[PDB]
């Protein structure tokens, strides 16, 4: 299963389909051969695990993930949960918070999509830009309930690096040990103040939008990583690319998942990070958090 001797990409999508919400086939990331080739490339750079963030109604495909693992040998940790307000199915409003929690618990305990594969994390649970809507609050409470019963960690989605502290306060008010929560997308803006506060509360933070330079530059992500390294806070930071589109794949003229290792990490080491510093974020942290 999980291989603690190798690297872990903390937030990725291997099979996601948000094409129906957008009317864009680019958002239907389901090109098997290409995805398998990308996993083989990751394997050559020491990656052994990928935490998949596609929950049921985001277009998850357990069989596809089982197949990718069978073909490449990479380990994929599947998730369970609900996305964000704009993408919620109608039933998030009509079901009770208890029913939502039960669903997440069964996906963790029995299996997902009719297969033998089980969800290993409650994720990607998100909030909207600059606000937590009533339905998102309900989903976060359900996540808290499912975590309090199964102990599986919670991995979130912050919209443009907003509301992270609010997500933590909500989860903690519902009995969640914040060391079991990792805040996604903290790297889409100058977000040091919030990040330091989140780490102070005991949560893990993620710089998982590496390569998405039209949103925020990698140079600035590197500067923020240095601020964390300077304060001895690297043991709370995890990394990823958050690949979501066909155009992100190398076969389609994109940068691919391994861009993290072929390009970003080399720039990070060039700016001063030791390989040990890198290994804390890519190997140590995930092994301690995801298991
Ligand atoms: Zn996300
Ligand atoms: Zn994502």
């Amino acid at each position: 299963s999980f291989d603690p001797t190798g690297y872990t990409l903390a937030h990725e999508h291997l099979h996601i389909d948000l094409s129906g919400f957008k009317n864009n086939v680019d958002c239907r990331l389901d090109q098997y051969a290409f995805i398998c080739q990308e996993m083989n490339d990751l394997m050559t750079r020491g990656v052994r695990n990928v935490i998949e963030m596609t929950n049921r109604y985001m277009g998850r495909n357990a069989q596809f993930m089982l197949d990718v693992m069978r073909e490449t040998g990479i380990n994929v940790v599947a998730c369970t949960g609900y996305y964000q307000d704009a993408f919620f199915p109608e039933h998030v409003a009509t079901r009770s918070v208890q029913e939502l929690a039960q669903e997440m618990v069964d996906e963790i305990e029995q299996g997902i999509d009719g297969t033998e594969l089980k969800a290993g994390i409650i994720a990607e649970i998100g909030t909207s830009e600059g606000k937590i809507t009533p339905l998102e609050e309900k989903v976060f409470i359900a996540a808290a309930l499912a975590h309090n019963q199964t102990g599986r960690p919670i991995s979130t989605h912050t919209s443009f690096s907003t509301m992270g502290l609010e997500q933590l306060a909500l989860l903690q008010a519902h009995g969640v040990d914040l060391s079991r929560v990792t805040v996604g997308h903290c790297d889409l803006k100058d977000n040091l103040d919030n990040i330091l506060k989140m780490i102070d509360l005991g949560a893990y933070v993620q710089f998982d939008t590496i390569g998405k330079n039209s949103y925020y530059p990698d140079e600035k992500r590197i500067a923020m990583l240095h601020a964390l390294r300077d304060r001895g806070l690297l043991n709370r930071v995890m990394l990823s690319m958050d690949i979501t589109r066909r155009s992100h794949l190398k076969a389609n003229g994109g940068y691919g998942y391994d861009y993290l290792l072929t390009t970003f990490i080399p720039q990070l080491r060039q700016s001063g990070f030791s390989q040990a510093d890198v290994d804390v974020m890519l190997r140590e942290n995930p092994s301690q958090f995801f298991q």
